[PDB]
């Protein structure tokens, strides 16, 4: 049976991947398709790419995230950098298919809200795209669209994945929790709510169309800020036990 | 005869169609049993409830002071609430808004939850103003330890909410919610401004999908109408006017 892997869409929360992905390569469940959501896209293309979770937790262990013309631009353009880096030994690939595993990202038409999903073209720069948190990354343009984070339209892209061909989804949900109303004492704030409540609905919606066969992942994320890169172990460590208490049913793939 | 419901969904500058929606309302004669509105519509719905003529509104709109990838309002939340508590001195608080001349529901959003809220007595200044509390125009309000802005995003055309008021039919007048083009959106702002749109119109065309036979959509044509262009209130009204009239018919089978 041909299995995808879903990867939800978040900030911080989503270096819980890599402890995912640990977990999976050590059980030796080999996924044949992954599809992901900004922090999703950005652990599960790296690892599409042909990274191992042992280098994208030193990667992630080694980073500078508090370090990396408007704010979001230049955040935008060391973003992009650090992408393009990482995936210089993408540099002639075209087709997503054609990658160590074929991957798919998800971002927003800004302009007119569609789901845009991105199976071929640059790596680095879908990546990018699907990773463009409003307020905090700038839009990226993309063939004529300017493109947002996919959270809003496709935070958890079951039917990405299923659209490419797999049988059963291993689906890992970060969650995206709200704010207290004393976490809401700015315009940003209530914006980034907003956001919130949105990404909530549509990865509802899409948890609902999860059958039998399909394996549902939430690490335990209860108390992990959305930008908290100050716990990055404790953040793979949470993805890695949630995966690692799921062996027995997961053995059965 | 049908008890007939009035749904007047929210937006600004275009939420001032509703008073056209409203002077033919009256001129046809269709008598309104219930009112319920999100931001401008429940400022223009609960003016109505509470009294005020379409002439009157008109009058007042026509004479209002309305001004008052680059970066990114608590003035402009004490401004409306002073202009809100000015119009409606004759009503007090502690009033059931079932008991106003025409039954009146108000909505906002619970910025923490983002459950609906919805305000059926207590302050009427108070409840229009929590619910046209825009964010990014105006500061959220808060009501009995809930902190409110604009009830746009969860529920931008509040037609169960009527219905839940015990009408038979509903006449809903959507005054629209555009997307900004692409060369439009300079602003962060513009951009978070547009995902609201975007969570705005799917919870929107959610409750027109509900329409039964019976009911009627008014949907006045403000194509071009920006959505804070206060310079055009004559149009914007007329824009309403129109649309009512020309529904004259769908409109007469209700009575």
């Amino acid at each position: 049976p041909k299995i995808g892997l879903v990867l939800s869409g978040g900030a911080a929360r989503g270096l819980a991947h890599i402890g995912v992905l640990k977990a999976l390569d050590e059980q030796g469940i080999q996924i044949d398709a992954i599809a992901g959501t900004s922090m999703g896209a950005v652990v599960g293309g790296l690892y599409a790419s042909g990274y191992t979770p042992a280098e994208l937790e030193r990667i992630a262990l080694e980073m500078d995230w508090q370090q990396a013309l408007p704010l979001g631009v230049i955040q935008g353009q060391n973003l992009a950098m650090v992408l393009e880096s990482l995936l210089v030994h993408t540099s002639d690939n075209r087709d997503f298919d054609k990658l160590a595993i074929p991957f798919r990202a998800v971002s927003t038409d800004i302009a007119t809200g569609e789901k845009v999903v991105f199976r071929k073209g640059h790596l680095p720069q879908a990546i990018r795209a699907s990773m463009s948190i409003p307020a905090v990354f700038a839009p990226v343009e993309i063939d004529g669209r300017l493109l947002v984070d996919g959270g809003m339209v496709d935070n958890i892209p079951v039917d990405v994945a299923r659209d490419m061909g797999v049988d059963v989804v291993i689906v890992v949900d970060i969650g995206n929790p709200l704010r207290d109303r004393k976490d809401l004492s700015t315009v940003l704030d209530v914006m980034n709510q907003s956001i919130t409540l949105m990404t909530r609905k549509n990865s509802e919606a899409q948890l609902a169309t999860l059958k039998p066969g399909d394996v549902l992942i939430q690490p335990p994320l209860s108390g992990y800020g959305t930008t908290d890169f100050g716990r990055v172990p404790q953040l793979i460590d949470a993805g890695y036990r949630a995966t690692t208490v799921l062996a027995a049913r997961l053995a059965e793939l």
